[PDB]
């Protein structure tokens, strides 16, 4: 393939025990042993849930560590066609991974869940509208929809959504969260929004909480 | 998958009897139909060869009929970032193509040849090198390598390339023929030129002739 294979972390329901998977999606400059934090106050109340978290295909170049899904031009110093290249290429990547770890818990995309964060937010709006089958939902904190314009023609499947965001965010705005909104909403996606009040780019114990509702309803 | 299907076209070799695979990639605004029409004055020189012309995942939004690979901006009024999003998507789509293909001719990758005219040349170039597996060759009509600086980091497989090119060509200028070479040289593939004296953008008899014998030598 030219596709690139994801190395990741696993939590915390037994290894063929799992009856339901959420895949965390970290942030530029992170990796996914940050978000798989995430996996200690969550899977108490998600007793059958496997949880999942990649690393991003390419280590993040500015950064200096981490990883990142594809540079971020403006901050970068990266070209923004070879920052879309990467977005495109980055996906496909992603929609692999999700298959391969479906089938490894032997599970169907209804019982998967996504969890992203920032640019991992992007990354989970993109791929998750354009796979065949339609998945339980996706979270997104903090927070941007790529190419709203595109949605309506290429959503092939419609998980319910919600977004998470803080309403003093220095580094995405949050003006883009009634922007994703609006357009999921427009493009009939069942469309459901958090504020984080107080709150900048970071994932608030509220935000937390009402996701981890969403997710025990929409998960098995 | 977000893999999209390519339908296509084949020739001439009989189904389950082919020893060596050729896959057309035509320009944009085309489609498989335009080239696979080349079967005709090369499979009797090419006896145990297939044959294969898909379509381009999308139809030319500006053209107006046929086929791209991805659009172009300047031609087509789309922005930059969406091309490169197209043809990073594209490049994954015919990567997926040609494994499909590899399987029902039941044949492994070095019996697997590349043809490709502008567009397609420019996907076949950007594609081969990132395959896994090392294919029997490449030749790129007129003749475009995107992204040279990423050659070098980005190969993993380093197929012969035969480059052919009109010495009067409007639409992509003959020098990038030379800029192609060199980087490929550079990278470490073997690099093979052809000029087409007097030739626009097109296929000259000279050109067809000197890739049906890189292709007979490459091909089982
Ligand atoms: O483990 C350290 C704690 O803090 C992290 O916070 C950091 C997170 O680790 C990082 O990804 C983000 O930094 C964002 C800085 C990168 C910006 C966005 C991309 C452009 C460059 C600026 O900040 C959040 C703030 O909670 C996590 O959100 C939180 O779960 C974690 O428990
Ligand atoms: O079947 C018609 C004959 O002519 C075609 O020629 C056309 C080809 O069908 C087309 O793809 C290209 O047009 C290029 C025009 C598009 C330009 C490049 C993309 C940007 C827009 C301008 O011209 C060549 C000239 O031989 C084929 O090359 C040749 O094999 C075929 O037998
Ligand atoms: O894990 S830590 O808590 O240490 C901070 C996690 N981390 C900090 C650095 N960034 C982007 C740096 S840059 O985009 O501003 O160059 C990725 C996120
Ligand atoms: O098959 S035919 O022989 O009829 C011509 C094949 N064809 C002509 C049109 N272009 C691009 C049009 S545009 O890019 O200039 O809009 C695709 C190639
Ligand atoms: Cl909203
Ligand atoms: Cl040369
Ligand atoms: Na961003
Ligand atoms: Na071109």
């Amino acid at each position: 393939i030219m596709t690139r294979k994801l190395t990741f972390g696993r939590r915390g329901a037994a290894p063929g025990e799992a009856t339901s998977l959420v895949v965390f999606l970290h942030g530029y400059g992170a990796d996914g042993a940050d978000l798989l934090g995430l996996a200690e106050p969550l899977a108490p109340h998600l007793p059958g849930t496997a949880f999942v978290a990649p690393d991003a295909p390419e280590p993040c170049r500015a950064c200096g560590f981490g990883f990142q899904w594809f540079p971020i031009p403006w901050l970068d110093g990266s070209s923004e066609t070879a920052a879309a290249e990467g977005m495109a290429a980055a996906a496909r990547d992603l929609d692999a991974f999700h298959d391969e770890r479906l089938a490894e818990e032997g599970l169907p995309p209804e019982a998967l869940a996504l969890v992203g964060f920032s640019q991992g937010t992007m990354m989970a709006l993109h791929v998750a509208p354009r796979r065949a089958e339609e998945i339980a939902g996706i979270v997104g904190f903090s927070g941007r929809l790529l190419a709203p314009e595109r949605l309506a023609e290429e959503a092939r499947s419609k998980p319910p959504v919600l977004l998470v965001h803080g309403d003093a965010d220095p580094v995405v705005p949050f003006a883009d969260m009634s922007l994703a909104g609006e357009a999921l909403a427009e493009a009939g996606f069942t469309t459901y929004g958090h504020v984080m009040k107080g709150t900048g780019h970071g994932i608030a114990p509220d935000g937390l909480s009402v996701a981890l509702a969403f997710l025990k309803e929409r998960l098995p």
